[PDB]
């Protein structure tokens, strides 16, 4: 299995979410960033898998769910089992990480992507281990009942850019914001 990832877009006030939906309005080329990024692997034969937690997967409109061409994990301590569409259920983090170490996934899946949400972001952010975060800044305040965690800069470390992640200002609907990559190692 190869390395372990968070994804997210963020507002200015730290936002991801409002009432199971994005603090603001849709952005087509953010979606289309986090869809190329989270199913693009690096290995031939191999593809990513994603980990959310219940209420991110549920947020995916039945349309976009599953993510298509990576397997889906949906992180549960009350499900019993996964949801209608869903490949996998795991009851807590590290048991999802477990599950692609298994001799069935460890030769399939390359790139396990966080993709939410708050709680399941500060567990592995928090986790010791190497791990990066791509993170859209939404270069605007959006009110929001859900927040990404800190990310904490003395472990965390900006990086000056990245293969396939543009580094300057994009814009859609009036909205600004930008492409970042963070790498941890502890
Ligand atoms: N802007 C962005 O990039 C993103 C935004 N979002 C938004 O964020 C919100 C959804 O996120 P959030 O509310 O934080 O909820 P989560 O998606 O993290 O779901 C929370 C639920 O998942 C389960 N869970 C979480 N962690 C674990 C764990 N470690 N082990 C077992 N189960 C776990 C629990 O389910 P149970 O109670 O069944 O145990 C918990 O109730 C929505 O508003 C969504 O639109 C989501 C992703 C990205
Ligand atoms: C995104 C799924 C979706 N698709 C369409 N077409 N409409 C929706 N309403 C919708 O759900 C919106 C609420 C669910 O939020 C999520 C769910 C998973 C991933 C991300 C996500 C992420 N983790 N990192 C980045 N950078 N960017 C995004 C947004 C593209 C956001």
């Amino acid at each position: 299995v190869g390395s372990l990832n968070c994804i997210v877009a963020v507002s200015q006030n730290m936002g991801i979410g409002k009432n199971g939906d994005l603090p603001w309005p849709p952005l087509r080329n953010e979606f289309r960033y986090f869809q190329r990024m989270t199913t693009t692997s690096s290995v031939e034969g191999k593809q990513n898998l994603v980990i959310m937690g219940k209420k991110t997967w549920f947020s995916i409109p039945e349309k976009n769910r599953p993510l298509k061409g990576r397997i889906n994990l949906v992180l549960s301590r009350e499900l019993k089992e996964p949801p209608q569409g869903a490949h996998f259920l795991s009851r807590s983090l590290d048991d999802a990480l477990k599950l692609t170490e298994q001799p069935e996934l460890a030769n399939k899946v390359d790139m396990v992507w966080i993709v939410g949400g708050s709680s399941v972001y500060k567990e592995a952010m928090n986790h010791p281990g190497h791990l990066k975060l791509f993170v859209t800044r939404i270069m605007q305040d959006f009110e929001s009942d859900t927040f990404f965690p800190e990310i904490d800069l003395e472990k965390y470390k900006l990086l000056p850019e990245y293969p396939g992640v543009l580094s300057d200002v994009q814009e859609e609907k009036g909205i600004k914001y930008k492409f970042e990559v963070y790498e941890k190692n502890d």
